[PDB]
């Protein structure tokens, strides 16, 4: 809508207060005009029809419990936009400042979130497996990163290509969590998963096998479930990424860590420059080595650590 940019205040899913960019025209709308062509947040009103209604509020104060998921979807999308701009010089998900749209209150008891090819969508959870999903910054950044991947490498959501697609979203979701920092960790979804149980998460990058996910190529899932294991086999790549950043010894192979900032640079370059829609794990390794080479030289410690990491998870 057309109007005057302003700033409102509200409370997110976890009860934390924050300022959000809104737009005023009779009502106050969740429309942030300060970032690219805008960040827009919609109410799906417990239906599955999308996008729903651009979120309108009478007084620019967002403290109702119904408001919480919208506040966080809207705010964390802004933080994710800032991460890509300030760190990777990328303007929105398409590189030309596309508007970012999210809908919350999707369906009833919906225990997931997703990028649907055009926008992000967030369920409220059923209140025991998940609380509203936009309350996790790693979840928001994971979904938005699917948009980035779709406009760059275009990794097919199937088999090894799909597992790389998912891993990339976990890696950047985590890097964005550390950017905002934020109680950052190497777990996925801990803030919104099982409000009844502390210390757990949906997936672990530091120890995928903690939740039954493979951490070595020999343990990859080869069946047909989950589009050929896209959320399962991502564990192999997440572990490699964790090792490149933080270092460690995994199955007898030692990796010297090079830290998060270089991990992000190497993987962003691999994604935007070298990966294609049908890339497999072995092609990922080649892309990552070539990226590190491009950036730090063929005899760098950085290239050596990338090679070490993939050797350790059994990817040749
Ligand atoms: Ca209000
Ligand atoms: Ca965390
Ligand atoms: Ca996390
Ligand atoms: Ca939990
Ligand atoms: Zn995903």
């Amino acid at each position: 809508i057309t109007g005057t940019s302003t700033v409102g205040v509200g409370r997110g899913v976890l009860g934390d207060q924050k300022n959000i960019n809104t737009t005023y025209s009779t009502y106050y709308y969740l429309q942030d005009n300060t970032r690219g062509n805008g960040i827009f947040t919609y109410d799906a009103k417990y239906r599955t029809t999308l996008p729903g209604s651009l979120w309108a509020d009478a007084d620019n104060q967002f403290f109702a419990s119904y408001d919480a998921p919208a506040v966080d979807a809207h705010y964390y999308a802004g933080v994710t936009y800032d991460y890509y701009k300030n760190v990777h010089n990328r303007l929105s998900y398409d590189g030309n400042n596309a508007a970012i749209r999210s809908s919350v209150h999707y369906s009833q008891g919906y225990n997931n979130a997703f990028w649907n090819g055009s926008q992000m969508v967030y369920g409220d959870g059923d209140g025991q497996t998940f609380i509203p999903l936009s309350g996790g910054i790693d979840v928001v950044a994971h979904e938005l990163t699917h948009a980035v991947t779709d406009y760059t490498a275009g990794l097919i959501y199937q088999n090894e290509s799909g597992a790389i697609n998912e891993a990339i979203s976990d890696i950047f979701g985590t890097l964005v969590e550390f950017y905002a920092n934020k109680n950052p960790d190497w777990e996925i979804g801990e803030d919104v998963y099982t409000p009844g149980i502390s210390g757990d998460s949906l997936r672990s990058m530091s120890d995928p096998a903690k939740y039954g996910d493979p951490d070595h190529y020999s343990k990859r899932y080869t069946g047909t479930q989950d589009n050929g294991g896209v959320h399962i086999n991502s564990g192999i790549i997440n572990k490699a990424a964790y090792l490149i950043s933080q270092g460690g010894t995994h199955y007898g192979v030692s990796v010297v860590g090079i830290g998060r900032d270089k991990l992000g640079k190497i993987f962003y370059r691999a994604l935007t420059q070298y990966l294609t829609p049908t890339s497999n794990f072995s092609q990922l390794r080649a892309a990552a080595v070539q990226s590190a080479t491009d950036l730090y030289g063929s005899t760098s410690q950085e290239v050596a650590s990338v090679k070490q990491a993939f050797d350790a998870v059994g990817v040749k």
